[PDB]
């Protein structure tokens, strides 16, 4: 039924390009059409929701895009409107379990699972990065990925990936999957993120099909094609195979958390 993320990072990554590109897969029965515009910079939180269908199952999947943060000459606190919008939604969940006429299903807006998108630098960890990170995995899921990875080569990639995992050991950053006899599974996902994707909003025709792509100077880079980049690998992981895990944990660890802290501070 219902699923909700949000895309944080630094502005320019990519963050709005990939809303679209979540919705307009074509892994889903029917896509929104093309945008074929240029998304301004995201100045407001805003969510967006919509039905999506795979094998017969509908979907009521809501992604939350957030304005972009690193640019001023002192970013402290930045991490404050979005640490407040998780608190939140944890709020109005609680508000509305404590409701003596409540409903019988609660409308759950709760963040299920967070994307950040960090810089295609090649080099390491960003320590604002590392600051926000901390934070964010103390209250919600959170999946890193390289964002615009089309800008560095293949080898790039695996370089600057194995560097961001030895910092994320170093700084004690857990990011989703978790590490708390399927670890094999788990084990081939943590060695991906975080991934490499790309975004588009874009349909091309590349080989005779048409395609989800950036169309370029010197070719077509297909979003959808693991060979270009590792898009499916996000979009399997939140909306097919791990999405009722990430439900799970988040109510019943995170919002169990502070539930807990919340009554308690009331006696
Ligand atoms: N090379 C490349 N460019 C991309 C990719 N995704 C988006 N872009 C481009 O990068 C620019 C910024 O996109 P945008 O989604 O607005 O970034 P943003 O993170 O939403 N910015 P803000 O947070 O400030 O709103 C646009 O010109 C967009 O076309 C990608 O995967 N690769
Ligand atoms: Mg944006």
């Amino acid at each position: 039924f219902e699923f909700n993320i949000m895309v944080v990072g630094q502005s320019g990554l990519g963050k709005s390009t990939m809303v679209n590109t979540l919705f307009k897969s074509k892994v889903w029965k029917s896509n929104p059409p093309g945008l074929g515009v240029p998304t301004p910079q995201t100045l407001q939180l805003h969510s967006l929701t919509h039905v999506i269908e795979e094998k017969g199952v509908k979907l009521k999947l809501t992604v939350t895009d957030t304005p972009g943060f690193g640019d001023q000459i002192n970013n402290d606190n930045c991490w404050d409107p979005i640490l407040g919008y998780i608190n939140e939604q944890y709020e109005q969940y609680l508000q509305e379990e404590i409701l003596i006429t409540r409903q019988r299903h609660i409308p759950d807006t709760r963040v299920h699972c967070c994307v950040y998108f960090v810089p295609p630098t090649g080099h390491c960890l960003r320590p604002l990065d590392i600051e926000f990170l901390q934070r964010l995995c103390r209250t919600v899921n959170v999946v890193p990925v390289i964002a615009r990875a089309d800008s560095l080569t293949m080898e790039e990639r695996e370089a600057f990936r194995r560097r961001i995992q030895q910092n994320l050991r170093t700084h004690c950053i857990d990011v989703y999957p978790q590490m708390c006899n399927d670890k094999i599974l788990n084990s081939k996902l943590r060695d991906r993120i975080p991934f490499a994707v790309v975004g588009a909003d874009q349909e091309h025709l590349v080989n005779g099909r048409c395609v989800l792509g950036r169309k370029t100077k010197w070719g077509i880079i297909e979003v959808e094609n693991m060979a270009h980049c590792e898009f499916p690998l996000l979009r399997d992981l939140l909306i097919r195979s791990h999405l009722q895990d990430l439900k799970d944990i988040t109510h019943n660890i995170h919002y169990e958390n502070y539930r807990v802290i919340r009554l308690n501070e009331s006696h």
